[PDB]
């Protein structure tokens, strides 16, 4: 008569879904789940905090359509990871958090029990679902209703919560195994009405001045070429939005991305592809035409109508309501008008003159715009590498200047702008897919998972971090305004070397103040595929402040 | 006709309540605040993550009853920060966490704002309360509310939300004075049923083996004077919590820490002073007397009966209620039975041999126990120091090794057990008293704060930071189990030279494989109040895995 | 330039989405809607307790597949309201609880304001969405929204919040005009996977014994002549639950409803179509056969495995689904196995047998069996009438007892066995149908919402109280085990005649003993269109416990 227990059989359950990685900090109750994990083939990465663990996990749920698992023990860490968790399901990325939890019955009474917190029901604010697990039985079903929350729907963190007893919890193992549950198609499709579909094609071949829209819902559908095709059939004008680049290239004819203003302006019909119109497209409100007509494609019918009245909802999965629109508009072609092309192309034309000024001129010390165009110079010839852009300046230069190739290969700050992503999501890009990675920092940013680049060292991923070091938020030539002569709020330290951490951890460190020396270290950095940290030296006067 | 706004207001009211210091992290919509607070003599601390800047207020608070000020961003600063303030709540450190937050109506509609979260209400699980100022004229009364709550009862942390509209909001100069409130005495005295005091006294003067367990709420209620007279008064054996080491020197003859276990178990009767029959005290459950009988000094009545019954609560403030005891002492005096001492320090003398011989034998590589004994010889000259410890063969060993010769100057993981609050309460310790710190890490615990090096540097704080480097978490002899040589889950880079980070930032850094080393290392670190790391090389074999 | 308010825009909004209908409480700061709601031609139907109100909206809801209004004031109102609002999410009923707030400035800094809640918040873990509305141009979208997520996915309750202040805030008209919308299409198609359509149809095919269970959400769907076509055309039987009796007549002769235990036990493949495995079907477990292979028809994706792993989940909404499913069949016919049908048959027959014995033998005083008969003969004759039902005893054998013969007819208990449903669904009912209700009550289950006999008269609505009179919970034949002679826990008061409740308000009463006097009782009732109690005096020995 064979035993086994609860952690043995999650273990197991994780396997038969084809989770191969688990992103975490142990520590009790969940140590011997990690080891045993790792004994069973999973690749266990152990991160310096939860929180960029849980970052990680997010990341390859966005790459991948299969939730990333971050693994935690109770309270402290469960909190720290659950900042994470609050954060994919903002973003709509797929995840699951495993935490261990404490004693039930001393929890439930508030009697102070170790890492005492019911986390259940502190994690539902931020999660799709949590559950909690009390028989080991349950374990199997438990995760096969995870992942399937995780990925369905608008895809979001889940929260699954392992109490200390039923991880030793014990039953047979013959009857344990017939309790886990492997999950096919967690995600099915879901096909928009096609009376919708009919009145989007309609609405779009009337338009002088249509526009698509395209999202991170878009990217993480993986419809990338009937996008395309749908986009270059009608030639449709496009805006990336930053997650979305590279779905199409950046350089694509189509691109909006250097007129943005102009465009959303002066559309007369908008097509969102997997677009919220939330304060990045400023609510559809400043800066659009009076009486824009939106077309929306979304997976969720609550988010139509949040914000303007929506013309034509499309209400589906992204993948299935464009290959129903490829579909409709093979049969009723239209191609939109060259005027509205044309005059797109003025504008783009203008402030591609503007940029191209700034990105050529040199400066001592550095800018954001030199600084960056050293850096577009080595990726144009890496297009095998993923984009983690975190900062302010930092972040919204290096998003329109540094062109993206690929999809789904620029991962950063997203929908609620925060800073602390970028190891995280370094870690769990360069995990995922076996590619090197350039994290573009702004040092501000980057003081918030900086301690992970001794996991960048540990597990030897080729991370070459480039770090836009200003001396501060924002800017670095800040003043204390009661004359004491003390750091101003914004400021960090002058002159900080970043580039030395690397020597902690037998990493490799490059201080740069020209573009020459950028484009050199960056180009070694990437090459050598060893964890690099570049300092760069930016004029602390360069950045503006929001 | 002079106008002011919020954003001045609430620094004028700061002010009036002498808050004098404000760690945080800037950014929308708080960054003029800060630079205003410190424009007006408030200095301001910028940290590299919130947490550390929340951990920094409460230790703040703890140290001196007034709540550390903590000022964040709108949500992911916001939940960064709610880390700690949920931390400070569970522990009974008073702090007002403050937030910017966005637009109600936006926000109230989930349309997807700038940093969009309803953070009154997240905040709520969390805090002794959570206020949103919608008006300027209110911002007064809020700041009055937020102090009284975060000191009065059991101290804890409180959430003060400020929208983005609240901070511009403009009212008369004159008028806007007079809504400003100047909080007198926010935590009055509470005084005991004097029934309760006299029933005390009488349980101890019967007693047989009495002992008194002096908690962090002791350590809190500054009683210090009044504590000591009534143990040797008496000549009542104690066992100091982690955080109340001190309150009587650590060497005090009454101590009975060299033979806790043995005390518990034989205690007849049992004096708590701010201390809860929590998981640190097993629940006065396993390891305790059939029988043993309970006198609660605490505060909140609510945490009478938690566990254990208890024969005599004695609920009110710790200072009230030691000063009542003292008296009724005075009148009806009694010295515990001789026997139950002289049996006490039979079994101390046993453990202080064993604890000797561990302190004193040398190993190499360095083990924690000739480590310390080290660390504790430095300290012994180095009475005015602060004390921050934290990690699991760390803490523990520090916590029994290293003797406290004044109140509350030790500060570690707390209730929650966190890693992560060594560098945050190593500045506030700090920068609150203007002594020299010393931090003993597990390598581990480092990793969750150890960027806030950098803030340790920018503000030239003299803060010693002791990494005890064994190469993970617990041990760092782990192994991949499925044979793939991998990190193990708990193993960190192996040698990683963690004095070296000190580079990036201008500070001192030793590495030390001796004690002579160490001793040499620590002395230098503390007498020349420069910011330093020394790394100490630990046997990875040395520690246990709880 | 001509002004409105508030109060006026949201009225001119529920008017364009063409609500004619609400149901409420008034009060502050809610009665002037209400009187104006009416003045603009909305039907206003005011309770005694808001929890009745709530009951009738989601009534509304269920019959129609718009969203029942339910409007109620701030805090005291509110809860109550809520209670009822938590049923419908539950239940999975469409309809939207408008509540007045107080003053957002007092609430938020909790200062003890008038009605004092964050009513928003409260309802959150409730409702699908809870939306508060701070300006009166935001009134049209916040409405759009609630009716969009009251009626998509699995529908359910929405919360939208009106502070004071909004229904006073004043803009110009014209301009407040063009900021309402009028939602076309609220819960557009979605259509599901076409390889799981063809999965389904040939797991059905292979089946030796299939069953069909028709649930709520069959029920709310309308898809009646799509289930009807695809069971007959295969001949697969079916089990109807509660409330999805008579979307095939209950005498259909593939109804498998008398033979229910062994159709469970035996079935090897079960469609569920808007069915959930939760306790009414004992969750696939317990009576089930060991390797049932499972076929689920469901809107939401998160249902999915959440008991029992799903073979084959068909996801999307259920008229979509049975379109698509039917369609497939018709490509590949199927009939199901005789020999199944027969074995059913058989269990019906005896079941129905032992049901005719008790059914047609009188006794004295009248048994749920006989009562019911009679019941059953006049309902027979009076087809067109709603019948509403809860108890214990009085709802199962009603639910067994009673035919259906035409779909979305019955409204009960529901998922949750709320008692309290029966004077507002009635209400909900013939407001909505114009239609006669016959109300079968348990003589506790009446007693929550008892007082709704006065709106029943002053509304003069066609309902008629059937009150099954035993005397208490369950049973009337109670005893005080203490040998006091109290009444015990399940006794009410011995014979009470709530026929004469009616005579407070000139409503019609009968109290009847004899199957001859209910059949008269009942018939005169539902013909006379009066409003009625019928009191039936039930052998207070007759019902069973739980
Ligand atoms: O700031 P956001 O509102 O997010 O706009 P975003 O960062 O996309 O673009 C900012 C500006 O740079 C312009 N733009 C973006 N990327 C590029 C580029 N690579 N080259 C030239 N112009 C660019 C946009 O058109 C916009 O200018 P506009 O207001 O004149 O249209
Ligand atoms: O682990 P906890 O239950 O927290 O106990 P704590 O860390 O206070 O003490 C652990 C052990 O070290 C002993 N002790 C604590 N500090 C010292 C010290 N400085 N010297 C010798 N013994 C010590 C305790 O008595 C206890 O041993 P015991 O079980 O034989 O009593
Ligand atoms: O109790 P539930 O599990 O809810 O079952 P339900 O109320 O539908 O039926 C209870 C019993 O009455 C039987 N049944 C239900 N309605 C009728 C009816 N109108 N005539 C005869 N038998 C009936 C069921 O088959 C079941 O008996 P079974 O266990 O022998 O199959
Ligand atoms: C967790 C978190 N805390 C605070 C903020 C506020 N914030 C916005 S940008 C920023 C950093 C800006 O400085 P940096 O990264 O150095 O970029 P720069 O503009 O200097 O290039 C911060 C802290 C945030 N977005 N997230
Ligand atoms: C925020 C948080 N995450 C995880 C844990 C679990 N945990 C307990 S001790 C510990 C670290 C132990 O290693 P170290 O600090 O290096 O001390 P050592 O025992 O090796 O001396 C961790 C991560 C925790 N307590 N808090
Ligand atoms: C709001 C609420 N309170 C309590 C219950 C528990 N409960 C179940 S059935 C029932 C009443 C049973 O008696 P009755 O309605 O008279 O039917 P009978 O069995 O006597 O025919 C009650 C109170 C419930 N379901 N809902
Ligand atoms: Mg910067
Ligand atoms: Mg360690
Ligand atoms: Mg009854």
């Amino acid at each position: 008569l064979q035993m086994t227990d609860g952690m043995h059989i999650i273990v197991e359950a994780l396997k038969q879904n084809n989770i191969d990685t688990i992103y975490g900090v142990v520590g009790i109750p969940v140590t011997d789940m990690a080891r045993h994990a790792q004994a069973e083939g999973i690749r266990y990465i152990g991160f310096r905090h939860e929180q960029s663990a849980g970052y990680a996990a997010a990341a390859s749920g966005f790459l991948t359509q299969k939730p990333g698992i971050c693994l935690t023990v109770s309270a402290p860490g469960f909190l720290n990871g659950l900042t994470a968790l609050a954060n994919a399901t903002v973003n709509g990325f797929p995840m699951i958090m495993i935490s261990g939890s404490s004693d039930r019955a001393i929890v439930d009474l508030q009697q102070g029990d170790y890492e005492e917190l019911d986390q259940m029901n502190a994690a539902k604010p931020y999660a799709k679902a949590a559950f909690r697990v009390n028989q080991p039985q349950d374990l199997g079903i438990a995760l096969a209703r995870a992942i399937r929350v995780s990925v369905s729907g608008r895809p979001g963190g889940v929260y699954l919560d392992l109490p200390a007893n039923v991880l030793a919890a014990t039953m047979e193992k013959d009857e344990a195994l017939t309790t886990i549950v492997k999950v096919e198609n967690p995600s099915p499709a879901l096909l928009p009405c096609p009376k919708s579909v009919t009145s989007a094609i309609s609405l779009l071949a009337k338009a002088e001045r249509p526009l698509i829209i395209l999202g991170k819902g878009a990217a993480y559908s993986q419809a990338d070429e009937q996008l395309r095709e749908f986009i270059e059939s009608a030639q449709i004008p496009f805006l990336p939005m930053s997650m979305a680049k590279g779905i199409l290239e950046d350089t694509h004819p189509l691109s909006a991305a250097a007129a943005r203003s102009f465009a959303l302006a002066n559309a007369d019909v908008v097509m969102l592809v997997g677009a919220r119109l939330n304060w990045l497209l400023a609510h559809g409100k400043k800066g659009w035409a009076a009486d824009t007509q939106f077309i929306q494609l979304d997976i969720e019918p609550q988010e139509i109508d949040s914000n303007r009245p929506i013309a034509v909802p499309v209400v589906g999965d992204i993948a299935s309501s464009m290959q129903g629109m490829l579909a409709e508009l093979k049969q009723n072609t239209f191609t939109t008008p060259l005027v509205w092309r044309d005059i797109l192309n003025i504008h783009k034309q203008q402030n591609a003159q503007k940029m191209h000024e700034k990105l050529s001129t040199d400066t001592q010390p550095l800018n954001y715009f030199n600084a960056l165009s050293a850096v577009r110079d080595v990726l144009r010839e890496n297009q095998d590498i993923y984009l983690v852009n975190e900062g302010a300046n930092t972040l919204d230069n290096a998003r329109n200047i540094i062109d993206m190739y690929k999809p789904r290969r620029r991962l950063d700050c997203g929908t609620w702008g925060v800073m602390g992503i970028g190891m995280g999501y370094a870690i769990g890009a360069s995990v995922t897919s076996g590619s090197p990675v350039v994290a573009i920092e702004g040092d501000s940013a980057f003081g918030f998972s900086g301690m992970e680049i001794e996991t960048i060292c540990r597990y030897n991923l080729p991370v070459t971090i480039v770090i836009f070091n200003n001396g501060g938020i924002y800017r670095g030539d800040g003043v204390d305004l009661s004359g004491a002569g003390a750091p101003s709020p914004t400021d960090l330290l002058h002159h900080a070397r970043y580039d030395k951490l690397m020597d902690a951890f037998r990493g490799v460190g490059y201080n740069v103040t020209t573009t020459d020396e950028l484009r050199h270290a960056l180009t070694t950095g990437i090459q050598s595929r060893k964890p690099t940290i570049i300092n760069v030296v930016i004029d602390p006067a360069a950045g503006t402040e929001s």
